[PDB]
C-alpha cells in the first residue's frame, strides 16, 4: 500500500520543507564522503576499516536520500485552486526507500564500532555475520510491515493494520538482538584500550542506541500523527535520525579510532 | 508561503541573468572542490581540518546552488504573448532551498576560522558547539521568517508580515551571538602565532562579518523592492555574498593557514 | 520481445519493491567502488591486478543496475482506477541491459581469481582469453535465449518458446567450460601457496560456482512463474546474485590476496 | 532582449553541428580536468599554483559548455513539415550563459601567466587583483552588450543597436588595459628565467593574445552575419577560442611551467 | 540531412540491441577510465604520458557513448499498434556526435603510440603535430560525407549521393597518411628499445590499423545495407571497434610502455 503521504495535501512549507531536508541530507552525506576520503589515511592501518566503512556509508546514505528528494519532486505538484502540493496521478510517493539502503548502513555502521573496539580476524568475522543478520531481519521485517501504514492511519478501504504490529514489534526483537551484541563488543574493547578510549566506546554505543531509537519512532508516527503536520515531522526525525546516526557517528568513532591509533604509536595520528 | 519570486513575470533578461547567476555560483564551487582538494595537504596536519572544511563547504555549496538553478529554470516558462518568462502552473519556486544547506556552511565557515586560530581538543569542541548552537538558531529563526514574504511585500491575500520581523529580529539576535563567540577566539589566538598571523586573523573576521552582513540584506530585500528588478538585485548579492563568504574567505584562511604551518616548521608549507 | 515483465500490472509493493532493489543495486555498488578504490594499494603489486579489476566491475554494475532502475521508473506508471502500475504507452521495459555489461563482468570476475591464483605473463594471458571467449559466447547465446520470453511464458501471439530452450542449453554448455578452467586454476595454484592460501582458493571457487548459479535460475524463470509475483521473486534473487558475485566475492578475494601479500612480505599488507 | 539564435530555424545539419560543438567542447574540459588532476605534482610546488588553476579553469569550461548543451537541445525541436528544427515555445536560449563563467576563466588564465613568470606574494597579489578587476569589467559590459543583438542584427520590434556598440566598446577598452598588465609581466619575469623560458613566456602571451582576440569577432557576428549560417560559423569560432584558451593554452603554459620547475632543480620534473 | 538510422521502424530487439550497446559502452570507458587512473603511476616517467591520455581517451569516449545512448533513447518510442518503436516527431537521431569526439581521441590514440615509441621533445611535437593535422582532416572530410547518407542509401527526395563519395575518398587519403606517420614511427623506435620491445611495438601499429580500418566501413553501411538489420549491424562493428581501439588498444600499449620502464630500471614497473 502505498504511504500514507500519498493521502495529504501540503501548503506550500509543508511540502517545501519536506523537499529541503531531503535535499539539506543528500548534500550533508555528500559533503561527509569527501570528508571521510580526505581523511583516512590519518588513522592507524589496523584501524583503517572504519574510516573506510564511513566513506561507504556516506555513499549509500546520499544517494538514499538522493533518490527520495527525486520521487518526492516527481510524486506532487502545486495547485493554485487549492493553493496546495497535491499528489500527481501516474506516481506514488515511497517513504521506503529509505528502507532497502539501511540494509548496507545498518550493518556497517555497528560493524565500524566492532572494528575500533579491537576485535580482528574471525572474532571481527563473527561480530559481523551476526550483527548482518540481525540487521536485515530488523529491517526486512519492518518494511513488510510500512506497507501497512495506510491501513493503521485509517485511510477509508485499507484493512491489516494489525500487520504493522506484528512486523514492527518483531523487527524490535531483531533491534534488541543487535543491541545486545555490541553492549558485549563495547564492554569487553580489545588491545588493552585506556580507560579514556574505553569511555569513548561507550560513549559511541549509547549515541549509537539514542539515534538509532529514533527510526522506530519515525515508524509509528502514522499512528499517531496522520496528517501533512504530522509527515513534516517525521521527515524532520527521519533527517535528525540519519545526520546523527551516519556522520556524527561516524566523526565521533573517527576520533575514537585516532586516540587508539596515537596511543599504538601511528605517526600521522600523532601529529594531529 | 511561496517566495516573493513566484509573483512576478520576468523580461527576457531579468529571467536570463538569474540563470546564469545560479549556473555561475555552481560552477564556482565545484571548481573551488578541486581546488580545495589539490591543495590540502600543504597545511601542516594541526591546521589541515580547516583545509578539509573548505572542501566540505564547497560540496555543500555547489548542491545548494545546483538545486536553485533546477528549480528555478522548472518554475517559469516563457511566454511569446507576454515576451516575459512567468511561473508554470505545476511549480513554485522557494529562495529557501538555500537556508537548509546553510546549516552546514555556517557553522563550518565559522568553525575552520577558531581551527586556525590555534584552538584544540576540548577547546574547540565548546566553541564549535557554541557556535553551532548559535547558527543553526539564527538559520532557522530566518527561515520561518522567509515564509512571510509575500506578506510583508503586500500580495494581496497574504497576511502575517509581522511575522516577518519577529522572525528577522530573533535570527539577527543569533547573529550578533555568533560574532561574539568568533571575535573572541581571533583576539585570543592560540600557539604563539606571529603578529602578521595575529593581524590576518583579524582581517578575516572583518570579512567573514561583512560578507556575512549581506544576508540580513537580502532577507528584507521583498520589503524593500518586490519586483523582477528587486529579485534580480537580491540573486545578484546572494551571489557576491556566497562567492565571498565560502570561496575567497576559504582562499584567504588558507592563506593564513600556511603561514602558521610554515611559522612552526612544516615544510611542504615552506617549500611554497 | 519484450520481455515478461511488459505483459504484467504491479501492486503498489510489487513495483516499489523492485525499484528499491534496482536502486539498492546501484548504491552497494557505488559504494563498493569507493571501498575498492580506497583499499587497492594494500595489496602487494603482484596481485593488485585483482584490487583494480574490483574497482572496475564495481563501475560496470553500478551503471548496469542505475539504467535498470532507470528503465524501470520509465516503463511503468500508476494508475489509480486500477491501482496498478501498467506499463507506458511509449516505453518498454528490457531485462536485457544487464546482459550486455556482463560480458565486462564474468571475465573479469573470473580472472580476478586466477591473478590472484599466482598466474601471471602468457599463462594469465592464456587463461584470460579462454575464460573471455567462454564467457562472451555463454552471455551472447543467453542473450538472444531472453529475447523469447514471452513466448515460452505463453503470452498470446507469442512464438518461439523453443529458442528459449535451445540457446538457455547453449549457454549453459559454455558456462560448464568457464567453470572447468577456473577449476583447473585454483586447484594448481603458483608462487607456493600456503595451505590456508591453498583452501580459501578453492572457498572463492565454490563461492563463485554457487553465486553464478542463480543466475540460469532467473533465466528461466518466465518458465516457472510469468506472474507479477514472479517477476518480484526474479529480481530478488538476481540482487542477490548480483551483490554476492560482484561485492562479497570482492571482499573475499581480497582478503585472500592480502594473505597473498603479507606472506611474500608486503609490509602494508603485514601492518593490517 | 533573447540571442539570435532564436529568431531562425535550422536545417538539420545546422542544428546538428551546434550540438555537436557543444559536446565535444564539454568533453575536451572533462577530459583536460582529468589530465590536469593527473600532471599537477609533476610542477615543482612554487609553481604548482598554475597547474591547479588550470584544473579549477577546466571544471569552470565544462560546466559552462554542459549549459549551453543542454539549453540548446531544450529551446528548439524538429518539425518535419517545415524540414527545420525550431524554437520551442516555452524555452529560449542564451548565448550569455558562457559570459558568466568568463568571471572564472578570464581572471584565472591571466593569473596563472602571471605565476608562472615568477611574481610571488604581494607582486601576485596585486597583479590578480587588476587583472581581476580589468577583467571582470570587460566581461560585465560585454555582457550588457550582448543583451542588444537582436537590435543590432534588425530582427523587426528591437530597438537599441547603439547599446550594442556602446558596450562592446567599452568592453575592448578593459581588454587592452589587461593586455598590458600581462605584456608588462611576461616582458620582466622574475626568478632569473633562462633566455628559452623568457622566450616560451613571450610566445604564451602572443597565444594568449591570438585567442582572446576571437571572442571580439563572435561579439560582432550578429552584425555582420545573422543567420542560421553565421550562427553556425560563430559556434564554431567559440569552440576553437575555448579550446585554445583554455585547455591547449594550459598544455603550453604547463610545459614553461616545468622547464622553470626542472631549472631549479625539481627532479620530478627533470626525471620528465 | 539526418541519419539512416532516422528512416526505419524497429522491432524491439533491434531497438532494444543498440541501447544496449550504447549502454555498455559508455559502462566500459567509464569503468577504463577508473582503471587508467588508477594503474598510470607504475609506468615509468618518461612513458607515464601514454598512461595520461589512456585517461584522457576514456573520458572523451564514454561522453561520446553517453550522449549517443541519450539521443537514441529520446529519438524512437515504442508503438503498440506496429509493435515497433518508431521515430518522434520533435527529436532526430544523429550518428555524427560520435566524429567531433573522434577529433580528440584519434590524435590522441596515435600520439600515445609515439610516446612509447620513444619520441620525446621536438621530434614528439613533430609527429603530434601532423598527426593531429591528417587526423582532424580525415574526420572533418568524413563528418561532411555522412550529412549524405539518407542519399546514398536512395531515401526519397534526397540529393547528393555523389557527396558520400567524395568525403569518403577524400577522408581516407589523410587515413593513409596517417598509418604511414605512425608506420614510421615504430619502424624507427628511439632509446634502444629490446627486440621484444621491438616487437611489442609493431604489433601495437597492426592492432591500430586494423580495428581503425572498422570505422571506414561503418561508414559505408547505409549503401550496402539500409535497413534496420543494417543498422543494427553498424552499431555492433561500431562498438567492436571502440572498444578495441580505444580500451584494448590502451592496456596493450601500457603492457609495452612497461616492459619499456622496466628495462629502463623503473622499480615500480619491475615489482610488477
Ligand atoms: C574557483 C576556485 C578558485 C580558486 C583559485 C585560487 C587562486 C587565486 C589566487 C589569487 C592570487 C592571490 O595571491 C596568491 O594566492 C595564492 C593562493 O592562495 C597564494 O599561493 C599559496 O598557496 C598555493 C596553494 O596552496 C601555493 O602553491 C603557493 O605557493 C602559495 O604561495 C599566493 O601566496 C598569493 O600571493
Ligand atoms: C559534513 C562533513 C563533516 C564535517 C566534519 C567537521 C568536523 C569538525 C567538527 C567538530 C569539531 C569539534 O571536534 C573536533 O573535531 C575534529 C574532527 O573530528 C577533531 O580533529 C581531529 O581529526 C582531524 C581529522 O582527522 C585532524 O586533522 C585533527 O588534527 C584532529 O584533532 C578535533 O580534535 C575535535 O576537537
Ligand atoms: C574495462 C577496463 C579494463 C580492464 C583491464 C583488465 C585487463 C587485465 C586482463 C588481461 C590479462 C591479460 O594479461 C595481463 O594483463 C595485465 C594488465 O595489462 C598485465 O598486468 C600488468 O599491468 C598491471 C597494471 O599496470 C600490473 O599490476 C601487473 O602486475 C602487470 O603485470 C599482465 O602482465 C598481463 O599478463
Ligand atoms: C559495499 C562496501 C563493501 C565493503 C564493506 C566492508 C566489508 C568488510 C566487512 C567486515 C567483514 C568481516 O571480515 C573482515 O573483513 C575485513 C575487510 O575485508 C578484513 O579487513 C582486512 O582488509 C582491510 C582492507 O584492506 C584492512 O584494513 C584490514 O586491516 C584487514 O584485516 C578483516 O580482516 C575481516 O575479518
Ligand atoms: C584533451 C585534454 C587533455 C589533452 C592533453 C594531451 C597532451 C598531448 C601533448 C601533445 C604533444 C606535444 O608535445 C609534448 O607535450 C607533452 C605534454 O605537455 C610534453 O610532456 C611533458 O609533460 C608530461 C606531463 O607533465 C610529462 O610526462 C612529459 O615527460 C613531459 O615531457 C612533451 O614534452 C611535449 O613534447
Ligand atoms: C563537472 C566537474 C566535476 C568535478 C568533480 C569534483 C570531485 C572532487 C573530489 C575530490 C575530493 C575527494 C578526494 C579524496 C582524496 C583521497
Ligand atoms: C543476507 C544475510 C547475510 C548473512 C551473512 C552470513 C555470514 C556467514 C559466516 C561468514
Ligand atoms: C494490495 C494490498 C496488499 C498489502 C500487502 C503488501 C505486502 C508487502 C510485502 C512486501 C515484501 C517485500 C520483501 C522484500 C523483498
Ligand atoms: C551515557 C552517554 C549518553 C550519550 C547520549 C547521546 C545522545 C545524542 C543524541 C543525538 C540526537
Ligand atoms: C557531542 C554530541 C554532538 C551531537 C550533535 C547532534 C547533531 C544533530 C544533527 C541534526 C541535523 C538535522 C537538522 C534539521
Ligand atoms: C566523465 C567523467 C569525468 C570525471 C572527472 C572527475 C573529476 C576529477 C578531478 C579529481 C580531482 C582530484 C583531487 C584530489 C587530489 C589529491
Ligand atoms: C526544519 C523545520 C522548519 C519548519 C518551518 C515552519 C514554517 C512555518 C511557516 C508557516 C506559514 C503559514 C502561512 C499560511 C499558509
Ligand atoms: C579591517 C578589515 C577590513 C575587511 C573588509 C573586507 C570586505 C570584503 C567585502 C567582500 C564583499
Ligand atoms: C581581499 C580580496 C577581496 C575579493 C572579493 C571578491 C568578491 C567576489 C564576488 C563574486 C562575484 C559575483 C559576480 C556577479
Ligand atoms: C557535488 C559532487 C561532490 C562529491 C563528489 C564525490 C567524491 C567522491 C570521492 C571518493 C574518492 C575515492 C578515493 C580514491 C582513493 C585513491
Ligand atoms: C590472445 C588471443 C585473444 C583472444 C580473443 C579474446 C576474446 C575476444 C572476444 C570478443
Ligand atoms: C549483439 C547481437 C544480439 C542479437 C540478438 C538477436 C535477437 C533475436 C530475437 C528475434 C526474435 C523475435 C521475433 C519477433
Ligand atoms: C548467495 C551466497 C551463497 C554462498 C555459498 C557458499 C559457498 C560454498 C562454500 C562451500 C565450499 C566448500
Ligand atoms: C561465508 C560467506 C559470507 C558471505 C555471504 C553473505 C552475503 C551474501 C548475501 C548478499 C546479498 C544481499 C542482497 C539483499 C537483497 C534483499
Ligand atoms: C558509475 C560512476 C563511475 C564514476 C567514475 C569516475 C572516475 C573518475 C576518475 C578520476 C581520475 C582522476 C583522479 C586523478 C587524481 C590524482
Ligand atoms: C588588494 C585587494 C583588492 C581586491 C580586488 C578584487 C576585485 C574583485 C572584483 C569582483
Ligand atoms: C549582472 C548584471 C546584468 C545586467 C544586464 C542588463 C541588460 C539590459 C537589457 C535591456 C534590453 C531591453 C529589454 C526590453 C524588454
Ligand atoms: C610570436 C608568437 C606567435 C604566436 C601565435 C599563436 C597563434 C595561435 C592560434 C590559435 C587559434
Ligand atoms: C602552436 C601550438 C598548437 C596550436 C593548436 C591549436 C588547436 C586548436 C583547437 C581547435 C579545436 C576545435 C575544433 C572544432 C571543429
Ligand atoms: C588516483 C586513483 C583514482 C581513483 C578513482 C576513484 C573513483 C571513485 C568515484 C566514486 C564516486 C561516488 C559518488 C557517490 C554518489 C552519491
Ligand atoms: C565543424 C563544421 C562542420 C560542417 C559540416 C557541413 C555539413 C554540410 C552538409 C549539408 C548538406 C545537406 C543539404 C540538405 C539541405
Ligand atoms: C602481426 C599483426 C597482427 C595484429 C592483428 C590484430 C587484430 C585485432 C582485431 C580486433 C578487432
Ligand atoms: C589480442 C587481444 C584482442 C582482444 C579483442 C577484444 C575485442 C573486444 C571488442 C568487442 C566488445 C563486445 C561487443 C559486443
Amino acid at each position: 500500500m502505498p504511504s500514507i503521504e500519498n493521502f495529504l495535501a501540503y501548503d506550500f512549507w509543508q511540502y517545501d520543507v519536506i523537499r529541503h531536508l531531503f535535499a539539506f541530507s543528500t548534500a550533508v552525506f555528500l559533503a561527509g564522503l569527501v570528508y571521510f576520503a580526505m581523511t583516512a589515511r590519518t588513522t592507524a592501518p589496523n584501524y583503517r576499516l572504519s574510516a573506510n566503512i564511513s566513506a561507504v556509508v556516506m555513499v549509500s546514505a546520499a544517494l538514499e536520500l538522493g533518490q527520495l528528494w527525486l520521487l518526492w519532486n516527481e510524486s506532487f505538484q502545486w495547485a493554485e485552486l487549492q493553493g496546495s502540493f497535491v499528489p500527481v496521478a501516474g506516481e506514488r510517493f515511497s517513504n521506503g526507500y529509505r528502507y532497502m539502503n539501511w540494509l548496507i548502513d545498518v550493518p556497517m555502521l555497528a560493524t565500524q564500532l566492532v572494528v575500533v573496539c579491537g576485535f580482528v580476524g574471525t572474532e571481527l568475522r563473527n561480530r559481523w555475520a551476526k550483527l548482518t543478520i540481525a540487521g536485515v531481519l530488523m529491517i526486512l521485517t519492518g518494511y513488510v510491515g510500512q506497507y501497512f501504514e495506510p491501513a493503521v492511519a485509517g485511510v477509508p478501504g485499507y484493512e491489516g493494520a494489525e500487520q504493522f504490529w506484528i512486523w514492527g514489534i518483531i523487527s524490535t526483537a531483531f533491534f534488541v538482538w543487535m543491541l545486545l551484541i555490541l553492549a558485549n563488543a563495547v564492554r569487553n574493547p580489545q588491545g588493552a584500550p585506556s580507560d579514556e578510549v574505553r569511555s569513548r566506546l561507550k560513549f559511541c554505543f549509547w549515541f549509537l542506541l539514542a539515534t538509532w531509537s529514533i527510526y522506530p519512532f519515525a515508524y509509528a508516527m502514522p499512528l499517531f500523527a496522520p496528517t501533512a503536520d504530522g509527515v513534516v515531522v517525521r521527515q524532520v526525525i527521519y533527517t535528525v535520525a540519519d545526520v546523527s546516526s551516519k556522520l556524527v557517528f561516524g566523526v565521533i568513532l573517527s576520533q575514537v579510532a585516532l586516540r587508539r591509533s596515537a596511543e599504538e604509536g601511528f605517526e600521522p595520528a600523532r601529529v594531529a
